[PDB]
């Protein structure tokens, strides 16, 4: 059954919960040497991440022209750079994820496996498919046809749990950092949702595929 994972009922809310705080204590657990080096804006910037602070960071990192941010913009890029050093003090996953969006229909309608999409913003991921299936629900308004999206991630690189230090939010977090690429291994379009495997993989490894911008659609020069 490819995809159960997703498609299938949720787990109770006990379970969800219990699974979610394990997996925050075993990524506070995890920390290694370099977290000794986190400082206390690191963690400020990481802590609010989940609730509001990636709302702004990846609307700058999707803009099409930031010199329109006026001072908002120097900001932006402060916390970006800060939630991007803070992310490589911070203990890796890898495993499986997932992760719930929209996506152009126009873009979906040309995927194939093998191609590679690429993710402007920072890419939030939970290991819980019951996390990732709250964010596709609604979508704001769009001239272009939109559909649900869920990704099942396999991760070998890249992503790094934020779930210790998210204190204000129990969604099981591996965050990415910005442009991430991610390889298509299997494709399912059911009942008008759809359904993607992917695998993290480098960018520099990229190599005589199509990739595409995940945010808008288009084509991403190799
Ligand atoms: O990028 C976003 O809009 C947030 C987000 N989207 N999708 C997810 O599956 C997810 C999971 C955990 C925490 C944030 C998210």
């Amino acid at each position: 059954g490819p995809f159960d994972a997703i498609k299938q009922p949720n787990r109770s809310e006990e379970e969800v919960t219990q699974l979610a705080e394990d997996f925050k204590d075993w990524s506070k657990a995890s920390n290694g040497w370099r977290y000794s080096f986190i400082t206390a804006n690191e963690k400020e910037a990481v802590e609010d991440f989940s609730i509001s602070g990636y709302q702004t960071a990846n609307d700058y990192l999707r803009a099409t022209d930031t010199s329109t941010w006026g001072v908002a913009g120097a900001d932006a890029r402060q916390y970006i750079r800060t939630v991007k050093s803070a992310l490589n003090k911070l203990p890796k996953y890898k495993g499986t994820a997932y992760r719930g969006t929209w996506v152009k229909l126009s873009l979906l309608n040309k995927l194939e496996e093998g191609d590679v999409l690429v993710e402007p913003a920072f890419t939030s991921t939970s290991t819980l498919p019951e996390v990732a299936k709250r964010f596709s629900v609604v979508h704001p308004n769009s001239p272009q046809r939109l559909k649900r999206v869920l990704f099942e991630v396999k991760i070998n690189q890249g992503g790094h749990t934020i779930a210790g230090l998210s204190e204000y939010s129990k969604e099981a977090e591996v965050l990415f950092a910005p442009n991430a690429h991610f390889r298509i291994t299997q494709i399912e379009r059911t009942s008008n949702h759809t359904y993607i495997g992917v695998e993290t993989v480098k960018a520099s490894a990229v190599k005589n595929t199509q990739k595409y911008n995940l945010y808008s659609g288009e084509e991403v020069e190799a």
